[PDB]
């Protein structure tokens, strides 16, 4: 069903997977019925000539890599590189453009080295969490990761989606250091100390000498990352996690404003989230088992689950590292900030009634233990796809109650049921709305879109913007950044074209497309 | 005495700085004998027709430096670019090629925002730290900025170097968050959320979307930064400054391993400095003081020097910082990690019977008060110029005592004293080695170039490479950079080469040339 990408010959395709098959061996070069995998789970288009991947290549090897680029760039055939290919909500593991290659590096699965001493690992891009943190546990290494939830993906290609985690280590590329790149022509460079031979600080120091590149391979259609450091937290003294309830759905105003100094001042030591009950409840409960309506659920239906699961209409969670007298000192500080609020109540795990319970869940997150769960919010209403905006605003109330209120309208005025979070880093403030939906049923995915570009528009006038997306939307998100005439982009084409003239990476990741592309 | 750069005509230069006086004002294109300011005030070369600036234009405005480079690339006339040109021990104001025109903006000195609720300013390349700091005292707002020692230079063209200094916020160029920017071509760009017409968060979050491209614009030549944005760190609630001396010199070695764990797990939260004793005790003596011989000091002179200074062999600063309970717990760590040390002695100010004083003058510098102190390294020898040379290494015993031993045995063979410290970023370790010369002596200049490049190939040679260094020894320190036939500067060349197509930009910052001048 999958058509040949654009300007390409089918004599063309045909040489390239033969001389694919050549490097890597005829049994790691997919098609036909073995592609289904590199599908996106969550459909969202109706047109079903739009993201198909025509084919997959899963090298054993950077030389390999390199191999294969060489010959992407000799019959004109685009590439599009994975790690392990879990991006769900964004695609998964299917290109922006129809007729792509995916270079699948699920087989470049080693993890060359962790460092107890110096907090570290150097990784391929095939490692997934669940594997880093096993290794970890194995060796007794007294070491953290920090990872998303649920916790599946890769290392590598979580972090060079600028993607999140739940430590004081949570966001991830920030915490990257060194990388092994493949440039769109086929050679191989290494960033930082890494280019000096003989080095012992690849993953000691980010910068090594002159321009800072390592940023230019996240996000991006530059090259494809084979190697990469990351930082590791050594295991602290101690480890105490908490959730603070609000009643009411207008307390989340004040909150945001209360959040604003712990954050910026780092009293809260990892990122704060700020989740709706819906999102919560959604760990243990489904939405049948409180209501039978088509609809999202009404107020009397949410104060039953509230009494149910102690949660409140806002549930912030958040925890405490280190000695004893440091967690005792930053909780007084935090529990301080609320304590006046009507209706707050706060919950360390033993103060929890419920044996399976959201806080016992982010407890394992915010101490990185990479976890499946039974419940989630894709189970809420039986199954289905999900979607996510995550745009960035300043950390007041102002924001978060416009964003809630904006948002939580247009959602349920679409039938679904809201289901949003204020996600704090360290100076931004994301109000971030999970939307699921049935991606089998093509009038769902029809409303699923139309809510989605709405959401976008209107958000975008108001100075918000999105910061990473499905595949669908890279284009859309990418216009957002439009000052003096695209000028961002302009430059980013440049760089492009320089790195990768015959444009065979990744045509159209975050809305870059190359020369003989646009 | 300045030559025309290689490939300019008289003529083009003529009409070059003609059309710069058209768009600056005659008054602010400097020439003849108002260019000696832009020479380097601590010479090494004696080849007086090396490094040496043509010209200089001084703008008001970024669209004035847009107009400069249009007009710039139109007659082949390359420009240096400094923010204040205060990077003495790395050039000062010159470039590497002569006959660059310099590129001031000194004059674009605009603090434009400091924002108190989220701890960031943004400010014009002119900016000076004694200006950001007197503006942050003059508004009363809870913000300390962080300082080189001593305190002169560019908040902006510092942080571009990838410059350090001595507060929790001692990563400048880390602490970064948006930048505007003029490509080579002459057009205007915005990076992060910058690229988003409206937004409040072009200081607040790094990223915006796609591929993170501010580090390229530092220890560069891609473009000219005209605004930049920085993270400002929240007035702490408490601040305890010690000093830590030991008595051998061997100590060192222990020191480094016992610091280790504390830097990694942040147990100490600002850089830690571990400094000899000459380079401390430069801060309130010079060396006529205790000696009259020509050379280096000798034992016996130290140890008069320790007992009236109360300073060790080896003297280490830190800081802590946050509520008491915070700070009294931290700093039992501290203690208690180097109490076993025979002749360790623990001080906080109120134990320094002297009241000029090193702990006295660090501790200002590690609350981010910018200084100019009466007497440093550079008076200790009666006047000269200084380079540095500052690799980084893995924070341990044996390779701190190594770069010990290496670097103080030659400098001393050359008739240098030996000051030399150890600096802990993070996971980072830098032996940096400062060298006092008589930078008016051609014999002295000669010896101080043959050390330098002596010490930066034996260093190479065990795995130690430079970060940051002087504009004569910037093609030096790229060529350590040499993997894959040094495959990371190939691709510098080729970003180079599509931003600047026609090389007008500092050509040779960094060892980056261009297709023209290669
Ligand atoms: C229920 C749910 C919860 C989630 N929770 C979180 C969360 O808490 N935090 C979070 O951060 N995300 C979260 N996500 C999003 C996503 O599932 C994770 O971020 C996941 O870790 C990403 O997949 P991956 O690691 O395999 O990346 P990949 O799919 O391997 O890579 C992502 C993208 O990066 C690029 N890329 C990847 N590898 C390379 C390479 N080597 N070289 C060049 N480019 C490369 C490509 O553009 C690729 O499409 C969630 C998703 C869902 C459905
Ligand atoms: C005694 C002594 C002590 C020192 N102590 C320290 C210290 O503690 N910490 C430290 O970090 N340094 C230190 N230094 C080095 C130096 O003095 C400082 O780093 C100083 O702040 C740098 O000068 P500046 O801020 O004006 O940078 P500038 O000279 O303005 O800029 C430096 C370089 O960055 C680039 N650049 C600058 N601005 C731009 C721009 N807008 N766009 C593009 N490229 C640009 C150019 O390559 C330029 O040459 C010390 C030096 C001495 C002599």
């Amino acid at each position: 069903a999958a058509p040949l990408p654009e300007g390409v010959s089918a004599e063309a395709m045909s040489s390239a997977l033969d001389r694919f098959a050549r490097i890597v061996g005829a049994d790691w070069v997919f098609t036909e019925d073995k592609i289904t995998p590199y599908e996106d789970p969550y459909t969202i288009s109706n047109d079903e000539t739009e993201h198909r991947p025509y084919a997959a290549v899963a090298p054993a090897s950077t030389e390999e890599v390199q191999e294969i680029v060489r010959v992407a760039n000799e019959f004109g055939v685009p590439l599009w590189p994975v790690s392990r290919g879990k991006n769900f909500a964004y695609g998964g593991a299917a290109p922006v453009m129809s007729g792509t290659v995916v270079l699948d590096m699920n087989r470049m699965n080693r993890i060359l080295e962790v460092n107890e001493e110096f907090g570290y690992a150097l990784v391929e891009p095939g490692v997934s969490y669940f594997e880093l943190y096993d290794y970890i546990q194995e060796k007794g290494l007294k070491l953290w990761i920090d990872v998303p939830d649920t916790g599946w993906g890769s290392v590598v290609g979580n972090a060079l989606d600028h993607g999140i985690g739940y430590t004081p280590y949570g966001d991830h590329f920030a915490m990257q250091c060194g990388m092994e790149v493949v440039l769109p022509n086929g050679e191989v460079v290494r960033t930082g100390m890494g280019a000096m031979p003989g080095n012992n600080t690849w993953q000691l120091f980010k910068y090594g000498y002159g321009p800072y590149v390592d940023g230019i391979f996240s996000q991006s259609n530059f090259g494809v990352v084979t190697k990469m450091g990351i930082w590791l937290m050594p295991e602290p003294a101690g480890y105490r996690p908490y959730l603070i309830t609000f009643e009411n759905e207008d307390d989340i105003e004040t909150v945001t404003e209360r959040l604003r100094p712990l954050k910026v001042a780092g009293v809260i030591q990892n990122g704060a989230t700020v989740r709706s009950l819906v999102l919560d409840a959604a760990i243990t409960r489904t939405k049948s088992q409180y209501y039978d309506g088509d609809g999202p659920i009404p107020p009397s239906v949410a104060k039953t689950m509230m009494a149910d699961l102690d949660l409140g209409m806002w549930n912030f969670c958040g925890a405490l590292y280190g000695p004893p007298p440091v967690m005792d000192t930053l909780w007084t500080a935090i529990r301080d900030s609320f304590a006046d609020i009507p209706g707050v109540k706060f919950y360390f795990p033993e103060d929890r009634r419920h044996k399976v319970d959201l806080l016992l869940h982010r407890a394992e997150t915010m101490k990185g233990v990479p976890k499946l769960t039974e419940f989630n919010f894709l189970n809420w209403d039986g199954g289905g796809g999900h979607v996510g905006f995550s745009p960035v605003s300043p950390i007041t109330g102002k924001d978060a109650i416009k964003q809630y209120n904006m948002v939580s309208s247009r959602v349920r005025e679409y039938g679904f049921d809201y289901m949003g979070l204020l996600a704090i880093g360290w100076r931004d403030l994301h109000h971030v709305t999970v939307i699921v939906y049935d991606k089998t049923d093509p009038d769902e995915r029809k409303k699923l879109d139309e809510l989605f570009n709405i959401l976008v528009d209107e958000a975008a006038a108001e100075g918000y913007g999105e910061y990473r997306t499905h595949i669908r939307y890279m284009d859309r998100i990418a216009k957002t950044y439009s000052w003096n005439d695209n000028a961002l982009w302009k430059m980013h084409e440049t760089i492009k074209d320089a790195l990768d003239p015959n444009g065979i990476l990744a045509p159209g990741k975050s809305g870059i497309w190359g020369k003989n592309r646009r």
